[PDB]
């Protein structure tokens, strides 16, 4: 297929409201689970023609997946997508909206940036317990609120392959190496210039563009709407910047 010079999943599939939703992982290293349930929510809606229009529970995946790593201390993408295929994930929104089966237990906080929420700080929550119970007001039993995928896969470490996957099947999850200067990001096209590694981060790629001849990926972060560009950031595209093209994972419902 011919790849357009820009693409925005929010513009292709505007009925799928999850695609334009920015979440907040709070005082928890649950980026791996947020990028997963966000892209899964998007792809569930896109690949079902808008029939499965849901917000999947970050806390269900975070608390119940035994193979996904260390919970709030960080996790692993492949096993998150396998969990969705095999066990599936219930619905659940933010602490503040408290919709769906299992809403997130942790409140919105600022991630090394200024704004209207309390600062996240340096102290981490304990990983929540796997409770397998829908909130009292939600009248579907937990097991019957599960949304499952059919397949999960890593995407080839090829710019055009990543672009074709996003354009055909929807937003993808992606890992990258976070350096200290990423914490100073306010706007524009990020590339690593200063600072030491802080480990890995997992995000959702929703599209791509070019500004002043500089190509970028358009990415949803899970640090609330005050961070970056109303919750989004852009990062150099085509040079495997911070390994952004090398840890892409996704999957399909059919
Ligand atoms: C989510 C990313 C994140 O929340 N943060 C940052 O990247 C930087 C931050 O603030 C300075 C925040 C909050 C932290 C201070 C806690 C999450 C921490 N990252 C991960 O889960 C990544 C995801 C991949 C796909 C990039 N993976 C890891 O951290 C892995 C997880 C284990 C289970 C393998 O852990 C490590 O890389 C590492 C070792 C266990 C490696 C043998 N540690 C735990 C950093
Ligand atoms: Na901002």
């Amino acid at each position: 297929v011919e790849i357009p010079s820009s693409f925005d999943s929010r513009k292709k599939w505007p009925r799928c409201k999850s695609i334009a939703t920015i979440r907040d992982q709070s005082r928890c290293g649950s980026c791996w689970a947020f990028g997963a349930v966000e892209a899964m929510s998007d792809r569930s809606c896109i690949q079902s023609g808008g029939k499965q229009n849901v917000e999947l529970s970050a806390v269900d995946l975070l608390s119940c997946c035994e193979s996904c790593g260390l919970g709030c201390e960080g996790g692993i993408l492949g096993p998150a997508w396998d969990y969705w295929v095999k066990e599936g994930i219930v619905t659940g929104s933010s602490k503040e909206n408290h919709a769906g089966c299992e809403p997130y237990p942790f409140p919105k906080c600022e991630h090394h940036t200024k704004g209207k929420y309390p600062p996240c700080g340096s102290k981490i929550y304990k990983t929540p317990r796997c409770k397998q119970t829908c909130q009292k007001k939600y009248k579907t039993p937990y097991t019957q609120d599960k949304h499952r995928g059919k397949s999960s896969y890593n995407v080839k470490n090829d710019e055009k392959a990543i672009q074709k996957e996003i354009m055909k099947y929807g937003p993808v999850e992606a890992g990258f190496t976070v350096y200290e200067d990423f914490l100073n990001y306010k706007s524009g096209i990020y590339k690593h210039i200063t600072g030491e590694t802080l480990g890995g981060h997992a995000i959702r790629i929703i599209g791509w563009g070019v500004e002043n001849k500089a190509p970028y990926w358009l990415i949803a972060n899970s640090w609330n709407e005050d961070w970056g560009e109303n919750g989004y950031f852009r990062i150099v595209r085509g040079r495997d910047e911070c390994s952004i093209e090398s840890e892409v994972t996704a999957g399909r419902i059919n």
